[PDB]
């Protein structure tokens, strides 16, 4: 009954996500403000702070879907000056950060995300 | 009473039919709604604003961790509407509401000329 073996291969997701998208770094947050992986340039950012932002945001935009009659929004993208992020909710209890140099191509890093969220999915569904 | 408020609705009325929205939403940082047009009737702007608020500090906040400057422009995209926010003078968001089979390009182009007309109003007022 120890999976352990089920996170290693959300981490796996993780890296090979940071490596294809050529993302800057990735995290996997819990709508709780839980931070449950992180791969990339992780040294000089504060993972717990950016965790507990990224959930309080989350559910600020979840209350407001409902307030609107609507479900809650899959993707959000943030576009910066030198960086940007994107934000996808998965199996509505996860939260998948992709923070990436805008040099890099938008509907690579669009598609890579869609293979991992696709591939976290089948791991939470089998977590019961 | 209050000339350059007349021409903030005026701007929000303007987005609203120009960007084809569904409701537009002038909000002040500290949770107040400043203004509102459109398919406001079912909505709870009261709340909306307030919840506006939350988020927009926590992207800040998001955005200063990352070495980047507050995001100007934040997008959430739904199933059939999707949902813009816009900085205005670093004290006002501009919340935009529209439906998906609306052009995100003419969406962002109106938005932008909204946002602009609305700094010009903000900086007259001292």
């Amino acid at each position: 009954v120890m999976y352990e073996e089920e996170f290693t291969k959300i981490n796996a997701v993780c890296d090979r996500l940071t490596k294809d998208a050529n993302a800057k770094v990735v995290f996997l947050v819990d709508k709780n403000g839980q931070l449950i992986s992180s791969a990339g340039q992780t040294q000089n950012i504060d993972t717990t702070s950016l965790a507990s932002l990224t959930a309080g945001n989350v559910a600020a935009m979840g209350g407001l879907a409902k307030l609107i009659g609507e479900n809650e929004f899959p993707n959000q993208f943030h576009e910066g000056a030198k960086d940007s992020l994107y934000m996808t909710i998965v199996g509505s209890r996860v939260v998948l950060v992709v923070i990436f140099d805008n040099r890099t191509s938008l509907g690579l890093v669009r598609l890579r995300i869609k293979k991992a969220s696709d591939e976290l999915t089948k791991i939470f569904e089998s977590l019961v």
